[PDB]
């Protein structure tokens, strides 16, 4: 699950 933009967290 990524963020808005993505990272990959």
């Amino acid at each position: 699950t990524k963020s808005a933009g993505g990272i990959v967290l």
